[PDB]
């Protein structure tokens, strides 16, 4: 098996659209791996640019199509280049960009932390021909930076594993195991925006519910508490477009339903006392 | 007729946009089928990658264009590879991705269950040359997993049928029958989010309608009930973007119109009692 | 002139986005037309798939580029195939998909009916070389089906006309007439959703205006009628995104402005009676 | 310099999205220009379709890439054809479609009129080789028609000018002048929709402000005027998505701020009279 | 190293979508650089258009792929041309368009000023072969113009720096330094729209809070102040879609939370005085 020494450069991480569960990562991929030595023009290494390596592939050169697994859509590769050292090593430097997906739970919506993953796997070849030797993620551009609401703390952890696919077992009997790469970028939500803008005014609405508890006119209590329902109905509209369609409850919608429950408790209390 | 032994690997199912009736499925397609034996380089099987099989097709090799029927748009195939075993078998492994469509009724919107289908059919050849032998959907990645609000329960059922198209009958008199593949993935809506977030506060609004029934000031009853109309008007706005444009009624809009009817019943009752 | 016997298969009609005046139609196009006989391999007809007919076109084969006229954007053709019968007939079966546009008036918005048209025309050739012989729209998939709010009643009517373009008259003196195809699919809005969800609650708001006519406290009448303005302002917001930017009035915005006029009539009446 | 006799056919004008300053125009471009005579097959003119003229370009044929200047994005050309008359003239008929941009002021938002421009310019060649002879816009399809809210009155005016670019002066010393085409389609907003739907209910809100001026209970005056603020806050939400992000004021937001000023004048008057 | 004399023409700057941190810039790129002299047809310079320079690249011609760094997505190049002067100079004129990204803080949201940057860098070659000699941004089209809310004041500043990438150090030991270009266009938000439309009505709401401070009925004070909460809840909905998801506070959301704090101060004051 021909070992590949991959190394991923992360340039920017942006557009974490949690509504439909994706995030875009932009950067560079480097795939150094050894091969048969050849005679290049001069002692200088040979550089072949985009839309010219296809001639080399048709001429008989091998280059692996390192696809991504957790990507949605086609990863739109920009410029891509292919080193050809005379003594044997080949470097496949390409600029990758795609929308990547994680499971990415939201148990605590403002106090939130997940992992950004780039699950890389050879599409065509299995562990018998291509096995990934090592990976070093040189992510010095975003290693300690403040991007969007996602603070990237710590270095990017890496994994090299042998993942066996069973859907190729019917067509490949014993050679269907793949050398998979999984990097993990630890990212934490910055909760300053939500704490400043969404949570405290909900506390003010709950304080207004305490005020209508303190109110001293029963029909006017009912009128004010219906205005409270109008106030909480004013929520979860510019709020529903920031949390995803999610089966369990966050703390934000828990605060919304707690305000609804307190308001309804106030009205059921005053009606049951009136009757 | 040359038999094809297809096998579909389902990787991820995501983005079930019920508003305009689509869902995206991502995965791998494997099409094993026998052919004329050839002399490959060495005893090793021959691997041809993306944008290189076109040379083989121009050289005279046959490969079927297995299209999808329930797909909208072009299915953006990523990397695709073509085995060439020396003794005759050919494997066409490709990574497919497209937006697929089902009829997908919504008679019970939160308590909802449908089938995700991938209706596969040979585009160019009929039952006389290409007949699908068998399919085994090795969907072990999503067989029992919790994705979005869609819990995938049970294994993926399969069907092989002979579907006759009549629009080719005028140009092909007796040979216009197609061997069609229909897989069925049983999927159920998780109703936890809607039960927690939409249905119970509507019950609180109906309880507030009971409270304004209990109210003891006629002009103030009218004022509060108009605030109730404002409250129900606050619904079906962040709610109308989660159910599709659909001719009959769900239970959610049935609850909305029941709240409207109860509110109007309260007002017509108090006005008819006043007169 | 070489006659072409076209026949369009309609698969699905979806996504009638009336806001910016488009609708998507998906289906198959068949273009049977006779030509010079050739020697095909064997007595079997020759099948050439996608991205292989270009070699035949470069080799000297003629195939017409049947474009659409009422399409917006490029119609994204998927797989496309080209029969070659030995005795002379050629069949050009392709899968077309595009967003199509009609004038599509909305004089009665819920009680609405229009025609879906697919205006087909040869792009390159005029009536002297290519004249469309006949069309039979075999639309059995959507002939009597319930899609979205659009019930497709009746069969699809067809037209063959000779449309003369004047912009080619300066460059082609006497040969600038085109054999145009216009099919017409009669489609009717299903008014159940609007009658159930939008029109009747507006009647309830008008009944509340009758109630504030019945009210017996002048300052409280003014307060309630301003709450009525708040109620009608709550409309035409989730309503304005369902009707297009349209110069005249529908019946929905007529109901909105009638509610506004009744509310303002109530307030001007009570103010003029107060003064 | 080789003269080009261009003539643009306008098919449809649609999608004038004033929010981010664009409009789409669809139609046909015809570029007749003389060249070296050649021997075509027979006396019949030669027709070459899409994705086949590239062979002629590689064979040595000249064809200008007539780009657009005020276009945003790439103009997605559909089918395109190239005449080859034997005696010398060449006609380049193509179907262009793109999103075009004008400065397009909005000083009077409902009583609005602008010019739709299609600024055409040769990308590669300057005035020394390619000079546009004349243009006649045969826009008979939209010359007098009612599209969206834009009534197209009058014929489309044309301009031929020599525009000098200075960014090519450092690399081309004396030959950097371009023969530019600017057509102008005079378009006027139809103000019926805004006059019927937005302006008159604002007058009703101002009349309600007159009514709260007429009101006879000071605390109830304050309550009603705060409901007036709620009413005007209900505006500029479904209104802010119809006018662009624009530095000066239209008449619509002038009416909004005039309502705000009248409401605040009423409250400051009653508070200053109370004190 | 072969020096390159680049010069960027800026045509339009539009679509500064601050919500997800991007801005589009449209214009022309000119890359003049010397090379080996060749025999061109005649003394006239040779012009090669789009989709024809690939033949020259395959024939052995060198042309650099000048990529952008701060671009998101692929920059969709339109028409592109390549001069070939006989004595040696080569000019690579291309029309670039892409969405570019800056850090772009928003510490003062209406009183806002940032820099638009176009960070240009050779993708394939390092400082040993390609070093950028000089840049002159001939931006006379937008140098002093009023675009959107962004007034472009001053000329576009330029920078030429040697930026060393460390992710290529493992594969290139001593030759991994890149000659990077960074232009800076100084742009200032026009604050007229926000001052006219958002800030002053917030001052009117604060004045209404002063009015409810002046109010003389405690239950009616509570009712009015809850209507004030409804008024401020009416904000930050058509306001939240104009400022990005941002961790710290602007002055607009500071005004929103100051209104919330003043309203809650009023209610806590009247409740504590009542108790």
């Amino acid at each position: 098996p021909v070992d590949v020494s991959v190394s991923i450069f992360i340039n920017k991480i942006y557009g974490v659209n949690t509504l439909e569960q994706t995030y875009k990562v932009d950067g560079y991929i480097v795939a150094q791996w050894t091969g048969k030595p050849r005679k290049t023009p001069g002692d200088k290494p040979l550089i072949v640019e985009n839309t010219q390596i296809e001639r080399w592939i048709n001429n008989g050169l091998w280059v692996p199509a390192l696809e991504f697994i957790n990507v949605v859509g086609s990863p739109d590769t920009g410029n891509k280049r292919l080193m050809l050292f005379p003594d044997g090593r080949v470097i496949y430097n390409a600029r990758f960009l795609g929308s990547f997906s994680n499971d990415m739970d939201f148990r605590l919506f403002p106090f939130d932390r997940q992992q950004f993953v780039l699950e890389l796997e050879p599409f065509s070849y299995n562990n018998q021909q291509l096995r990934f030797s090592d990976i070093q993620v040189y992510t010095e551009n975003i290693d300690n930076e403040e991007i969007d609401e996602w603070w990237i703390r710590g270095k990017a952890s890496t994994h090299i594993s042998d993942i066996r696919y069973d859907h190729l077992s019917s067509v490949q009997p014993n050679q269907n195991e793949f050398s998979r790469i999984t990097v993990r970028i630890d990212a934490v939500r910055n909760p300053s925006y939500y704490l400043w803008s969404f949570i405290l005014p909900l506390g003010l609405i709950i304080a207004a519910s305490w005020s209508v508890f303190w109110l001293e006119s029963f029909s006017e209590r009912l009128q004010t508490s219906f205005t409270l329902m109008l106030t909480v109905v004013a929520y979860a509209f510019y709020t529903s477009n920031i949390l995803p369609r999610l089966p369990y409850t966050t703390v934000i919608d828990q605060m919304i339903i707690a305000g609804y429950g307190s308001i309804f408790a106030a009205i059921l209390l005053i009606i049951f006392a009136h009757h």
